[PDB]
This record gives structure tokens, C-alpha cells and sequence, in this order.
């Protein structure tokens, strides 16, 4: 029969065994080093599947060589700006949680030693700086902080300057074989919708912002930096309001009444700046990102089932009171592969309902409630939708009603297939498990005997969607009335491969013919003792409920006239 | 109506079991008076009694 075969793959085992254990492998990416030494007990650890790194983008991203200046209270406060302007910022690197701020300018003062300042607590524990740690080739400005002051109100702006035209240190030799020179010659723009550090529009510039005007500030900053001893310095040379543009792009003179009124009393003063520098550490102190592996074992047991007996007298031979053994074989078929498949399938549906919620995805191997070895490969996912054909059928011609009832179901089923595929990343899992062959998913359709005449299409590949293979199986059980069941299947494989939706552990067992007395009567008995079990691997299932179709055809299917309120009612 | 009768009666399985080999698709006899039939017969319209 088709229905049981389609969803559950047949898997035969020798009669001597009682079950099979499945070996699965996993590659893990994790921030390593449980604790910080060696001790007892088990602590608390996390591991991330590398495939889950495909979906989320923060799994394997680490910066352990970025030199962020680290505040040390009472030892380096003079090289940081006064904290009365901008409070310190908590920045997370590895495990250390420290505070940072913008380095202060100076002109006639001595330079700052960048390397000694950025000594992180993790580096504190491992010892002081070495003399062999040298800065990377690229050293560039990260952030400029300027203050526009009018009266007693101070406004702070975070004008990003990184990866601009002139923002990269360049090599030139005047003193040493290692010096780096900075020529930040450019005018920066302060747009008509840019926001302050504390968020929301600044108040001191509202006049130009309303009329769609922007201001141009010419900035000249110079700098010297040595990539061997961390000694460097930066000078602020020029900063001033330069030009004002209109919203459409012509210069407006400073002498204009509006511009002159808006810019009266404004002062722009440099405060701080941040350097982005990296440690091209050859001898290395950073520990990177560990990789791990682990294996998981899963047990599977195959039980025995009650027998089916026929009794015939042991003095007269019969072929009518005992129909030939084929009767028992047919009874065995109907008992086993008709009812148990459906019962297991619907039990899986209800269990998924109970556990996985409705339509809410789940991280990889994040739940333990279900049978599954594909549970190590794709996100668990369960979604259902009901179709009220009475309320959801477009029609303007009763001759075209059949095509429309086709199209509604087809579009909805395509939507469900797409949403499952997209949210669980199933195709990526297939491309990972198999090499050299990326198979488009094959989607099975399980329905009852009269619904296919309205869902089938010969002429479109859209029956489950383009580039999709679908096979409709029909079963007559009334538990399957008005219900659609779908899942992903690999058709060409017949082995316990964890991406199978389910495997039917089936044993060959044969009748036992003999004479036997029971409560003092004579007769021959034939016992047929089945053993078989349905197992489930894939935790993905979608349910489509079709209802109200009878009155849908029977009753008028009016065009659901959507007005939009052109009358005094909105 | 024909599909619903097929569902609730199980006629198809009966035919499949009773006759070995060929599994004839069911026939539907259509009986009416002089007036209607010219309207049941198609003049360019979707399906007749349904495929099969």
C-alpha cells in the first residue's frame, strides 16, 4: 500500500536482534575553557552547532586583538577627557567588562603611549606588555567628538569618520624606519536629520534643520604614530563653520539674514577622538575560538504484538469455515499497515502540538521532548492553519468556481511549504549532509479520497510549488477525513538516515500451526504473531484543515466586497 | 454529490477487491427528462461529471 510506505520507510532486521542504536556526530563551536583552571564538579557550559552559525550571525564573531583604551582610575586619568562631558562606556571584549572614553587632544604637551593604555584585564592577568608586540599596518580614526556650545547648553555629536576618504595613516620616513603620519584634510558634514549622542534632534540647530539646511565644517587634524613603541600624539589645527547648503544643493551665503541669525553665537570646539588599532601579534597571546565534537547514542526497541487465531475442527477438513490462510494474511495487513501508521502519525501531530507550540521555531537541539535524530540538524517547527472556504473563496462566475477552489488551496499549501523550508533551513541541512548533490525537497501529501479531486493539478508544477516533487497518497480511514498532512522525505534512500521522516522497524514472523487443547475441546489452531513498530526522526510537520466545502459549493459564494471608507464614516 | 457518495459508501474499495486485475473506475448513470439534459451537456464549460 502507498500511504504507509510514503511516510515511513520499511526497514527489515534479522530475527535474532531486538533493536538498533544510532550513531550521530556533531561539530561544535564554543567559547572554550570551562572555568579558568582545573577543578571538580561539572560547572555550566554551552556549545553551539556550527550549522546554527549559518542562521545567526553572532555565533562565531570575536575580537580579541582590538586595542580599546582601558580606564585605570588614578593612574591614567589625564590622558582621558574629563568625565563631566561624556560618561564612561562599558564595552565587552572576551570576558573583561571595562570602561572606555575618548582620548584628549594636546598641542604643546607630550605624546601618549597608546599600547600601555589599552592593557585589558585579561592581559593584566597574563602579565605586563612585552616589547615584541607591535601595532598592525592599519591605524585609523574611529570617532570624532565635537561640542557645539551656545550659552550654557552643551550638545555632543558622534560624527563617524571611519572609512572616509582621508582617514588612514600612511607610511613616510623623516625620522625612523617605522613612523606613520596622519593628514586628515577634509571638511565634514552635519546633516539635516543627524542625531546627538543622547538621541533625538539637537536644539541649538533647529532653525537650519527645519528649513532643510545643513552646515559644512572644515576640520584639519594632524597626527603622528609609531608602530613599534606605542608612542603617538595628535594635534587639532583647524575647526570652524564653513558653508551652509540648501536642501536642493546650492550654496547660500553667510550674509543671509536667516543663516546669520541661525549661526549667531555658535562655537565649535574639539574635545576627543578614538583610535582603532589592532595587534598584529606574531608570537600571539590571544586564544581564538575552540572547536569541539561529541557523539550522541539513541536506543530503539521493537516489541511483540498480540496474535490472530483461527480454529477449525481436527476431524473434518474445511475450506469455507476456514478460508485459506490468505484471509489471516489480509487481516494481518489491514490490522498492521492500515491503522497503526495513521495512529502514530496523528499521535505525533498531537505531541508536536503540545510541545513545540504553534508556529514558533526553536534553536538547534534546544528541546529534548521528542524522538528525533534529525533533531540535531534542523530547527524544530510545527505549524497549522484552517481554511474557511466559505469566507475565503473569490468568485465572479460559477463556471470558474472550480479553478478558484483549486487555486486557494494551492496557494495556501505553497505558502506553508515555503515557510517551513525557510524557517528551518532544511535545504542547507541537505546540502550539508550530502556532498555533490543538492536535492530539491520532496514533499508528500497525505489526504483522504475525495479532497484530491480539488487539490490536484495536471498542468501546473505549483501543486506544492515550482522545483518541488510531490506524491499524493490516498487512504480511506475516517480519521483522515478532511485533513491534510505534509512532511519532507528522501525518496531514493532506504537506510536509517536521520533525515528520514520515519522508519518502520519490521520483522519477518511466520504462523505456528499445531494442535492444542484448551478447556477440553479438540481443534487445530493457527496463530499469527506480529512484531513491528513505527519510529519517528524528523520533527517537522504542517497541518492544513479544510472545512465548510459542502455549503461552499452548495451556497452562494459572494464576492467579499472590501469597501474602504469613502463616505463620512472615517 | 458523487464524490461524497463515493466517500461514505466505500464503493471503490469494493470494486477493487471483488474484481482481480483490472480496477474499473465507477460509472455514474444520469437519468432525467427531455428538458434538463441540454443544460448538463457542456457547451464550453469546465468538466462534465469530473475526470475519472
Amino acid at each position: 500500500h502507498e500511504f504507509a510506505e510514503l511516510f515511513y520507510r520499511t526497514y527489515i532486521v534479522t530475527p535474532d536482534q531486538a533493536g538498533f542504536q544510532l550513531s550521530i556526530r556533531r561539530n561544535l563551536v564554543w567559547e572554550g575553557w570551562t572555568g579558568e583552571g582545573l577543578s571538580g564538579e561539572k560547572q555550566e557550559i554551552s556549545k553551539r552547532n556550527i550549522l546554527q552559525g549559518l542562521l545567526d550571525y553572532t555565533t562565531l564573531e570575536t575580537n580579541s586583538t582590538e586595542l580599546i583604551p582601558v580606564i585605570q582610575s588614578g593612574e591614567n586619568d589625564e590622558q582621558f577627557i574629563d568625565p563631566s562631558v561624556l560618561p564612561a562606556q562599558t564595552v565587552k571584549q572576551g570576558k573583561d567588562t571595562f570602561d572606555t572614553n575618548f582620548l584628549k587632544f594636546s598641542e604643546n604637551g607630550e605624546g601618549f603611549n597608546l599600547l600601555m593604555l589599552a592593557q585589558t584585564p585579561s592581559r593584566l592577568k597574563k602579565g605586563s606588555m612585552t616589547f615584541t608586540d607591535s601595532l598592525d599596518s592599519r591605524i585609523a580614526l574611529k570617532q570624532l567628538l565635537i561640542s557645539v556650545t551656545k550659552g550654557g547648553t552643551t550638545e555632543l555629536f558622534a560624527l563617524d569618520v571611519n572609512r572616509d576618504q582621508y582617514a588612514a595613516y600612511t607610511a613616510t620616513r623623516e625620522y625612523n624606519f617605522r613612523l606613520m603620519q596622519l593628514k586628515f584634510h577634509t571638511s565634514l558634514g552635519l546633516g539635516e536629520e543627524s542625531t546627538t549622542v543622547a538621541g533625538a534632534e539637537s536644539a541649538l540647530l533647529k532653525d537650519l534643520f527645519d528649513l532643510g539646511y545643513r552646515i559644512e565644517l572644515d576640520v584639519k587634524v594632524d597626527g603622528e604614530m609609531n608602530v613599534e613603541n606605542g608612542n603617538g600624539d595628535t594635534s587639532l589645527r583647524a575647526l570652524r563653520l564653513a558653508r551652509v547648503f540648501d536642501k536642493e544643493g546650492k550654496e547660500i551665503a553667510l550674509t543671509d539674514s536667516r543663516v546669520s541669525a541661525a549661526l549667531s553665537g555658535l562655537t565649535v570646539t574639539g574635545v576627543g577622538y578614538s583610535l582603532e588599532a589592532r595587534l598584529t601579534n606574531i608570537n600571539q597571546l590571544e586564544m581564538g575560538l575552540l572547536i569541539d565534537s561529541d557523539v550522541q547514542k539513541q536506543g530503539f526497541m521493537i516489541p511483540t504484538l498480540p496474535p490472530l487465531v483461527i480454529v477449525k475442527p481436527a476431524m473434518v477438513e474445511d475450506d469455507k469455515t476456514y478460508p485459506r490462510l490468505e484471509a489471516l494474511t489480509t487481516a494481518y495487513r489491514i490490522q498492521q499497515m492500515r491503522n497503526n501508521a495513521v495512529t502514530t502519525l496523528l499521535n505525533r501531530a498531537d505531541t508536536l502540538k503540545s510541545y513545540l507550540g504553534v508556529g514558533v521555531p526553536h534553536p538547534i537541539e534546544s528541546n529534548l521532548g521528542l524522538e528525533g535524530v534529525g533533531q540535531y540538524y534542523v530547527r524544530p517547527y510545527y505549524n497549522e492553519a484552517t481554511i474557511d472556504v466559505l469566507n475565503d473563496l473569490n468568485n465572479l462566475t460559477s463556471a470558474a468556481k472550480q479553478t478558484d477552489i483549486q487555486g486557494l488551496i494551492v496557494s495556501k499549501i505553497n505558502e506553508m511549504v515555503y515557510t517551513a523550508d525557510q524557517l528551518t533551513g532544511y535545504t542547507a541541512a541537505l546540502e550539508a549532509a550530502f556532498s555533490g548533490r543538492s536535492p530539491k525537497p520532496h514533499v508528500a501529501i497525505g489526504t483522504d479520497m475525495r479532497l484530491p479531486q480539488y487539490i490536484q493539478i495536471n498542468g501546473d508544477d505549483r501543486t506544492v510549488g515550482i522545483g518541488y516533487d510531490y506524491t499524493i497518497a490516498r487512504i480511506s480511514d475516517l480519521r483522515m477525513k478532511d485533513k491534510i498532512v505534509m512532511t519532507f522525505i528522501l525518496p531514493n534512500e532506504s537506510e536509517p538516515h536521520p533525515l528520514q521522516h520515519g522508519v518502520l522497524g519490521f520483522i519477518p514472523e511466520y504462523l505456528v500451526d499445531f494442535n492444542m487443547i484448551r478447556n477440553q475441546r479438540i481443534g487445530r489452531e493457527i496463530r499469527l504473531t506480529p512484531r513491528y513498530r513505527y519510529f519517528n526522526f524528523l520533527p517537522i510537520m504542517l497541518v492544513i484543515n479544510v472545512i465548510n466545502l459542502e455549503e461552499a459549493i452548495a451556497q452562494r459564494t459572494a464576492l467579499d466586497v472590501n469597501e474602504t471608507q469613502v463616505t463620512p464614516a472615517s
